[PDB]
């Protein structure tokens, strides 16, 4: 297959369901690439547990950690590395309140040449164990010869845009690998790069980040077709920020307009996907999946009017249903949801700091936090549009689309689940309740 996309192996459901998937082990093993040295780009790393996912021959190679904690939490993930010789950390700069490092990336220096993973799981046990998550795995890049001059350059454009993306840092541990990936051949890349750093941009930076890029991209690389305010939007997210009194404040407004975007020309319903109470309660994790999904009731009694968006978790496609969503996606299904015209796959949850909010009378876009996804657009393939696979690991230009089509609307009982409640009506699969 040409998309390169692949969820992560989920404990107890049928083998049929985790053939094509991976797990942390697969990704860093030996068959992947001879590693010489790997930056882990994350939010929440558990140093212990990822030092043994690396094969065995290769625990002693260097590991840079490229996070955002601060003060103590800045403290505590230096004690964890101590232990380890070989690892680095590299505090990524957060000069904008409430902002968040929430990049997941692989960066993979081997003998033959380099990957790029970019995914949407913590260095965590709980978030390779039994979650629905997502993997973009890039290509092995080969090296340029040493004399040879090239660009390496892929038609999306993607390695300039990955070195603009960490040049953003200004850290000098990821200069280091800025010059890694300009010695590297990534002109096979078929992804377009979408990022979030933390700023406020405007003029020439105003389309480099955020929804703007999104924006941006789908005006300069996808057609609109006839009919287009009848394909849907569906975004699917784990949280949900503040998006204020009503609908026209952002939801509807900016962030709407930019994923509606298609094609250079100058009432689409909008789909929003995200697990219920029930979804929780009777997940493979029970209740304690909820901590990963940080929805709070102070954020939530703010906006009702965003719940009658609000659709039920389903995976039938991909056996994971019980399996709670950590992967986010959006993407534009034509309106019987049998093609789309693309497929984003990111870190950003349903935010204004994750997306970029427009300040100074439209001039400038302000986002609080580092984001990072992949956007996955027929013109980089050669088509029109893409063809949902009907299974997610069944069966070679189809796109595998890990939920079910159509969404789910929430039925009159459900509620989003919000984290910082009690939920003491029923129990969960452990026989528990939850109790904040
Ligand atoms: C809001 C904070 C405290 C939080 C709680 C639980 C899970 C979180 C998570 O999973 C991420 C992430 O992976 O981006 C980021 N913040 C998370």
């Amino acid at each position: 297959n040409p998309f390169q996309f692949y969820l992560t192996r989920v404990s107890g459901v049928k083998p049929k369901y985790n053939s094509g998937a991976l797990h942390i082990k697969d990704i860093l093993s030996p068959l992947f690439g001879t590693l010489v040295s790997s930056a882990q780009f994350n939010y929440c790393f558990d140093v212990d547990w990822l030092v043994k996912q690396y094969p065995p021959e290769f625990r002693k190679k260097p590991i840079l950690l490229v996070h955002g904690d601060k003060r103590e939490a800045k403290a505590h993930l230096h004690a964890q590395a101590k232990p380890y010789e070989n690892i680095s950390l590299c505090q990524a700069k957060l000069d904008i309140a409430f902002g968040t490092h929430h990049t997941k990336m692989m960066l993979l220096l081997y003998e033959e040449g380099l990957r790029v993973v970019i995914h949407t799981s913590n260095l965590i046990h709980a978030d390779w164990h039994q979650k629905t998550q997502g993997i973009w795995l890039s290509p092995l890049y080969p090296r340029i010869a040493d004399g040879t001059h090239k660009s390496g350059e892929s038609p999306t454009h993607f390695k300039a845009d990955l070195i603009s993306y960490l040049m953003a840092y200004n850290a000098p541990s990821l200069k280091e690998w800025i010059d890694v990936i300009h010695k590297h051949d990534l002109s096979e890349t078929n992804v377009y790069l979408i990022g979030s750093t933390p700023g406020r941009f405007q003029g020439s930076q105003k389309d480099n980040w955020g929804h703007f890029r999104l924006k941006k991209l789908l005006k300069d690389h996808a057609s609109s077709m006839p009919n287009a305010e009848s394909w849907p939007v569906v975004g699917q997210f784990s949280s949900v920020g503040s998006l204020g009194a009503d609908e026209s404040k952002w939801l509807c407004s900016e962030f709407k307009e930019s994923m509606l975007t298609l094609g250079k020309e100058s009432s689409v319903p909008l789909y929003l996907i995200y697990p219920s109470v029930e979804n929780v309660r009777t997940s493979l994790e029970g209740y304690p999946a909820g901590g990963s999904l940080p929805y709070s009731i102070q954020t939530a009694e703010k906006q009702n009017w965003l719940h009658s968006y609000f659709h039920k978790w389903s995976a039938e496609t991909s056996g994971r249903s019980n399996a709670m969503p950590h992967i986010k996606t959006y993407m534009r299904p034509s309106p019987d949801f049998s093609k789309i015209a693309w497929f984003l796959v990111t870190s950003a949850n349903l935010s204004k700091a994750a997306w970029g909010a427009l300040e100074k009378n439209g001039t400038q876009l302000m986002i609080r936090s580092y984001e990072l996804g992949v956007l996955f657009l027929p013109s980089a393939f050669g088509l029109d549009s893409f063809k949902v696979k009907q299974k997610f690991f069944a069966g070679m230009a189809t796109f595998p689309v890990p939920y079910d089509l159509p969404p789910e609307l929430y039925g009159s009982k459900d509620r989003p689940w919000i984290w910082n409640i009690p939920y003491v009506k029923a129990p969960d699969t452990h026989g528990n309740m939850w109790v904040p």
